[PDB]
């Protein structure tokens, strides 16, 4: 799938063993996130920074 980078601007296809997107928030998710990145699988959800992970190209 497609997943863009820190900005909503800029995003590409994450081959490389990914098929899904994630986007990692700070304290909390309604504000905006802090990273985000590709992956196969949805890690932990921390407490320290909200974990959401999605199938939809420019979803992060």
């Amino acid at each position: 799938l497609k997943c863009n980078k820190l900005v909503p601007i800029a995003y590409k296809t994450c081959p490389e063993g990914k098929n899904l997107c994630y986007k990692m928030f700070m304290m909390s998710d309604l504000t905006i996130p802090v990273k985000r990145g590709c992956i196969d699988v949805c890690p932990k959800n921390s407490l320290l920074v909200k974990y959401v992970c999605c199938n939809t190209d420019r979803c992060n």
